């Protein structure tokens, strides 16, 4: 193709530029064996959480002849651990996409990102409902993972090809060679037809610890079932906290308490106590769009009146009415399964419907759930359902073999009773209130939490969470919501999003906006005063009352001290009506904050939960707390969850890691080892609980086409043993660790 890097002139060439890292140009041994010149990247990742190289030529490339192709890199570590790279690349107008990849040490290969052509030609996955897709090409090249942005550049102009490192717990060091463009070669039109085996897995890539028959499975299963005991690790007291004590007062529930200097819970008993655990022990989120649809008149619809949404529903029993209507919604999906059974098979009852997604090329229908028909094929029936208890019974001895202090996140309620590892309970604040938004709103819009009806709402979903813990010291608290768009931290206006969005609107029939205005003229008084603050020349209240478009404003400090007022007003708010909800119907049990994300946590939004919440919960898919990104958590001096992390790999047979990328099953143990550490030396962390139990399907989860390696176990339910190990390294020193 196009060469644009080989480094054989031996220079660092002026227009890549280095952030926190050194580079140099060094011979090493390329891909076909011999020595080569290359460029050497040595970050400073363990003290910089932004670390990397860019590429910004003086005028943008001009690429627009590349109707099919693709940017390559050779790549490879060097030292004592694998780089997870993230390709952002940047054309003339602003417009980024976002693709991610492990770079192993050991074996230099080449790593394409598309620009252009095959599958290129709230919709994070490809046209398939994959998150990323297999190769649309066989080569022994390794193709950069799709990961977020926009899928088609202006490629008239390029202007910014960056590798980073972020949030590491290491310096990374990488070799790069041979930068170049190439035209991508003939798209294999059967790329995705015959995915999947009849046991959900790759069915065109063999790899270590496949099952290719019934047979295998039950001899995985055997030899597993012949190890779990039922036992859990030493010196765990009854509620999984630390019998050497010191013992503390005891409350009969999870509470929370300061332990020399660091943040522990307490259990029902006494015990100082860590949560370890998994999210995620449920089969609803297990199932697969298959491509079929039914006739909507089979379908029971939702009640309007429902606690939980349609991502968390249990899977749907699908009726013989309902089969019978049966036809191709998507064939591109259908063509993707080599097995799917017929209503008469005993495994027909694996199959689900989905009435809504988040994403992907279908807004409803059928799905099959390749792990639950592998419950079945490997534990049988001794009466109808009989594999679901034998599943939940050996979950609970896994977890407590493998050290976990708890069940996280989404425990399907099944097991709340279990009575020999505590859980963690959870509800979504859902319904038919006004809504307001951020103006980049993720998952959902965002609630008006100043119209009385979300709290009706609140109330309700804490009334359903209470009937299902039934009052039991066994629920270390409950989570409520999930990675809501508070606000995004790349810039002002994105971080005072809502604040932004609600001014622009009216202030009649918007109860958030109603309540923003009262703060602002108890503040200003007159139409004047906040004419001169704001640079407006708006001729009363009422008018400023029909709506203004601050969108416009560049945020001076006098309008970011009103925006960061307005937004701790409205957190103020949400965290108010859902604590007191959570309290006036739970009133032992621990109130565990909203789940922030690192896109969702600006710092008025940190303070209000940090005020009504017992402990306050972030998400972190990085690989793991790094000292500056974590320091304001002095500040709060608030005991803190990590609701979720994780980290996956393509040996396995998966088309995606997930959001943090390992270079094989066992550097995956490895950085869960790491992550751990990080939180385990935090001093403001009372536990960690890993996204998620199960791999999510390979052709994607019904809601929104996630299929990544996240799993402790994968699709034929067999666990990941290097995770087993790295988890049962990291439970057994949890409480010597922060007690000594
Ligand atoms: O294009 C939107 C993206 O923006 C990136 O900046 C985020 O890191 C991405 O973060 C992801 O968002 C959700 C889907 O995967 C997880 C990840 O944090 C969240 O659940 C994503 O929000
Ligand atoms: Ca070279």
């Amino acid at each position: 193709s196009h060469m644009l890097f080989d480094f054989e002139n031996d220079q660092v060439p002026s227009n890549i530029h280095f952030l926190n890292a050194r580079a140099s140009i060094e011979t090493y041994t390329g891909i076909n064996g011999e020595p080569s010149k290359g460029l050497k990247l040595a970050m400073q990742s363990k003290q910089h959480s932004y670390t990397g190289l860019a590429i910004v030529p003086e005028q943008p490339w001009d690429w627009s002849e590349f109707t099919s192709a693709s940017l390559y890199f050779d790549i490879v570590s060097v030292g004592d651990h694998s780089t997870q790279f993230y390709l952002d690349v940047t054309d003339q107008n602003g417009a980024v996409f976002t693709r991610s990849i492990d770079i192993p040490v050991g074996k230099m290969q080449s790593y394409y990102a598309k620009l252009s052509g095959h599958d290129l030609e709230n919709d994070l996955n490809l046209a398939s409902g994959l998150r990323s897709n297999p190769p649309t090409w066989t080569s022994d090249d390794r193709q950069f993972v799709w990961m977020w942005g926009v899928k088609n550049l202006d490629l008239s102009g390029i202007a910014k090809i960056s590798l980073s490192v972020q949030s590491a717990m290491h310096d990374k060091t990488v070799i790069i060679d041979n930068i170049r463009i190439q035209p991508n070669p003939p798209q294999d039109e059967n790329f995705l037809v015959g995915l999947v085996d009849e046991f959900g897995q790759n069915a065109k890539v063999d790899y270590k610890g496949k099952i290719h028959s019934l047979e295998e499975l039950h001899a995985a299963r055997d030899v597993e079932l012949a190890e779990l005991d039922g036992k859990p690790m030493p010196s765990r007291s009854k509620f999984g906290g630390w019998l050497a004590g010191p013992k503390l007062k005891a409350t009969g529930y999870f509470r929370t308490e300061k332990i020399n200097g660091k943040w522990m819970l307490v259990d029902p008993e006494g015990y100082p106590y860590f949560a370890t655990g998994l999210d995620i022990i449920r089969l609803s989120n297990s199932s697969t769009m298959t491509g079929y649809d039914y006739d909507q008149a089979t379908v029971a619809q939702r009640s309007a009146d429902d606690v939980t949404p349609e991502d968390s529903k249990g899977l749907m029993a699908v009726s013989e009415k309902s089969f019978a209507t049966r036809h191709l919604a998507s064939p591109t999906r259908a063509a993707m399964f080599n097995w799917l059974p017929d209503y008469d098979h005993p495994l027909a009852n694996h199959y689900n419907y989905r009435r809504s997604a988040h994403s992907g090329p279908l807004k409803r229908g059928e799905a099959y759930s390749f792990y639950s028909a592998n419950l079945e094929r490997k534990y049988g029936e001794t009466y109808p359902g009989s594999y679901l208890d034998k599943w939940r019974e050996v979950t609970v001895d896994r977890m407590l073999n493998w050290g976990f202090t708890s069940l996280g996140n989404w425990t399907d309620p099944a097991y709340y009773d279990n009575n020999r590892i505590p859980f963690f309970a959870n509800g979504w604040v859902i319904g038919d209130f006004k809504t307001v938004s951020s103006g980049a709103d993720f998952w959902g819009a965002m609630p008006d939490v100043f119209d009385p009806e979300f709290k009706v709402r609140a109330m309700e979903t804490a009334r359903v969470v209470s009937e299902e813990i039934k009052n039991s010291p066994w629920c270390v608290g409950v989570f409520i919501d999930n990675e809501k768009s508070f606000g995004r931290p790349d810039s002002d206006k994105a971080q005072y999003g809502i604040p932004i969005h609600t001014l622009g609107r009216p202030s009649e029939g918007v109860p958030t906006r109603q309540a923003f205005s009262k703060l602002l003229k108890a503040k200003y008084k007159t139409i004047a005063a906040l004419n001169n603050a704001w640079g407006l020349k708006l001729s009363s209240w009422a008018e400023f009352d029909l709506g203004v478009d601050v969108k416009a404003l560049p945020v001076t400090d006098t309008l970011r001290a009103d925006y960061s007022m307005l937004l701790s007003a409205y957190a103020d708010q949400y965290f108010k009506v859902v604590h007191g909800a959570v309290e006036h119907y739970m009133p032992n049990h621990l109130y565990l904050g909203a789940r922030f994300p690192d896109w969702g946590m600006p710092m008025e939004v940190v303070k209000a939960a940090a005020k009504y919440a017992d402990v306050v919960s972030y998400n972190s898919y990085k690989e793991g707390l790094p000292k500056q990104k974590w320091a304001f958590l002095a500040e709060l001096d608030k005991p803190s969850i990590i609701g979720e992390f994780h980290i996956g790999a393509m040996d396995h047979g998966s088309y995606h890691p997930g959001l943090i990328h390992a270079a094989s099953q066992a550097d995956r143990g490895e950085m869960y080892k790491d992550y751990m550490q990080s939180v385990i030396d935090n001093p403001y962390f009372v536990g960690a609980h890993w996204f998620q139990y199960m791999d999510s399907p390979l052709t994607g989860r019904a809601y929104d086409g996630e299929n990544y390696n996240v799993g402790f176990v994968d699709v034929t339910d067999t666990p990941y043993q290097e995770m087993v190990d790295a988890a049962k390294e990291v439970n057994a020193k949890i409480y010597t660790e922060r007690l000594g």
